[PDB]
């Protein structure tokens, strides 16, 4: 059988000359033009099948679910994970860690409170914090990280850190600093000639160093956990894992050991922080470009929720407008423009092609979220893409900002609760304003890579009465 169509590789250099100085995403989309929806390109000596549009991705990730369930690797961070922890595990280790990982976020945690209740509490702390700024213009970057972290922290490390605590301000810097270097221009060069480049200095050193410094903190918290553990009454994620360590003393094939634990907390502690939060950032940037929409969300909050009780997650179903606005921030925000890389698990017959076992597959989620076949005028913000005549919420197949399939975002339910409660709680209590007029807000990312990062912007949060 055949590999999909695509340009001709100079070996060692692969397809360097058919790429584009813009980035990995521009490059793939510029080839989509020539070779179709499924196609093959050469990053270094490595072949990758590339998937485009709703229909291609869905065929692969959902119709050949298991076939496409394997994970690839981000060269810039594989020094750190090396096939360990939940994001980057594969086969049995992955199955095991995902399974445990779903179960554990749903139930055991700080104050034995529900994830909702916890996100509620964080939101309550964001409000009090924001009030303190008295409407002065800030940059919302830092607070937006603080609040997403503290959720993940409260789950994994069983506690939340105070916004000014310098132990914690330093984890946030590392995390933000890395996630931006991760998706800088250099780290994409690196995605191509990792083999050659991993010798000379560069941006991957910095990322490695930064990540190792988080592992240190993760490490020294596992230890406190283990010391002061209690079998009767597991505090949180780490505590539960340790008890599963004990349950598994006599299983030689148990995957619950110190590497996976450390690197699972790193994955969670990463994703938990750096996406749910840049989404919020982008979301508020859009609200500054579209005060009309913000007034409608704010009226909808006034009707369904009112101005005294805090927002609750069951309100979402009663608030389709807001729910559309959030959908539409995820779609246009589009913070993972070409998925996290997959690999096929067996030899696979795809659109009458053979994709050999272990060949890397890039589901380009951004070309689904901007897919003209499913969204009109797909580069413009419109909450209407998710509403019908009657103002009811309206599902759309092109909408997969969390990927699809067997590898679908595990955090999805937390992400969605954080989005809904954080935007409705801020918007219930504050009115927003920037110096920049709506007509000159630019939505062009400060970095477009393996993830998208919105530009910095000023914003002010005015207490409503
Ligand atoms: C709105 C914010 C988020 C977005 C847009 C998002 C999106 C994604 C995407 C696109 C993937 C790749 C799925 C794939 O290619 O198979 C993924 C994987 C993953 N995400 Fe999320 N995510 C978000 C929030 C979170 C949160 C809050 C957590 C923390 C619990 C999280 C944890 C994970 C994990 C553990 C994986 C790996 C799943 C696996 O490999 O089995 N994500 N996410
Ligand atoms: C690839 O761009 C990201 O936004 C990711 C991401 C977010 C959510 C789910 C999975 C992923 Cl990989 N992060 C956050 C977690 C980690 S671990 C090493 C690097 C990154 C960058």
């Amino acid at each position: 059988g055949k590999l999909p169509p695509g340009p001709s590789p100079l070996p060692v250099l692969g397809n360097l000359l058919q790429m584009d100085r813009k980035g990995l995403l521009r490059s793939f989309l510029r080839l989509r033009e020539k070779y179709g929806d499924v196609f093959t390109v050469y990053l270094g000596s490595r072949p990758v099948v590339v998937l485009c549009g709703t229909d291609a991705i869905r065929e692969a990730l959902v119709d050949q679910a298991e076939a496409f369930s394997g994970r690839g690797k981000i060269a810039v961070v594989d020094p750190i994970f090396q096939g360990y922890g939940v994001i980057f595990a594969n086969g049995e280790r992955w199955r095991a860690l995902r399974r445990f990982s779903l179960a554990t976020m749903r139930d055991f945690g700080m104050g034995k409170r529900s994830v909702e209740e916890r996100i509620q509490e964080e939101a309550r702390c964001l409000v009090e914090e924001l009030r303190k700024s008295k409407g002065a213009l800030l940059d919302n970057t830092l607070l937006f990280h603080s609040i997403t972290s503290n959720i993940i922290c409260s789950i994994v490390f069983g506690k939340r850190f105070d916004y000014k605590d310098p132990v914690f301000l330093r984890l946030l810097d590392l995390f933000f600093q890395s996630f931006s270097l991760i998706s800088s221009f250099s780290s994409q060069v690196f995605e191509l000639f990792s083999g050659f480049l991993k010798y000379f200095p560069g941006t991957h050193r910095q990322i490695y160093r930064n990540l190792q410094e988080i592992n240190t903190f993760i490490g020294q918290s596992v230890e406190k956990h283990r010391a002061t553990l209690d079998p009767s009454n597991p505090r949180d994620f780490i505590d539960v894992y340790l008890l599963r360590m004990e349950k598994d003393k006599s299983d030689p094939s148990s995957e619950f050991h110190h590497q996976n634990l450390i690197l699972t907390v790193l994955s969670l502690f990463f994703a938990g922080t750096e996406t749910t939060s840049t989404t919020l950032r982008y979301g508020f940037l859009l609200m500054l470009k579209y005060p009309h929409v913000t007034e409608r969300v704010q009226k909808e909050i006034e009707q369904v929720i009112g101005s005294h009780r805090p927002p609750a997650l069951d309100d979402r179903a009663k608030m389709p407008y807001t729910d559309a606005v959030i959908h539409e921030i995820q779609r246009l925000g589009d913070l993972i423009p070409f998925g996290v890389p997959h690999t096929v698990t067996k030899d696979t017959q795809f659109r009458g092609y053979v994709i050999p076992k272990n060949t890397e597959v890039f589901p380009v989620l951004s070309s689904a979220l901007h897919d003209p076949r499913y969204f009109e005028t797909p580069n413009t913000f419109n909450p209407g893409h998710f509403l019908d005549a009657n103002g009811a919420l309206k599902r759309n197949e092109g909408f997969m900002p969390f990927s699809l399939g067997k590898r679908i975002c595990l955090g999805e339910g937390i992400a969605r609760t954080e989005l809904f409660l954080f935007f409705t709680t801020i918007l219930q209590n504050f009115s927003i304003a920037s110096p920049v007029p709506p007509e000159d807000i630019d939505l062009t990312p400060r970095e477009s890579g393996v993830g998208n990062v919105p530009p910095s912007y000023q914003i002010r949060f005015l207490a409503r009465h």
